[PDB]
């Protein structure tokens, strides 16, 4: 397995994630929570 699901989607704290294609990184939003 990867470090991430490629296109899931989840959060971190109160910041939405999405798991890119290669299972190592996501894009998440900015808020400072």
């Amino acid at each position: 397995g990867s470090s991430c699901q490629p296109g899931t989607t989840y959060q971190r704290g109160c910041n939405t994630c999405r798991c890119l294609e290669d299972g190592q990184t996501e894009a998440c939003t900015l808020r400072l929570c």
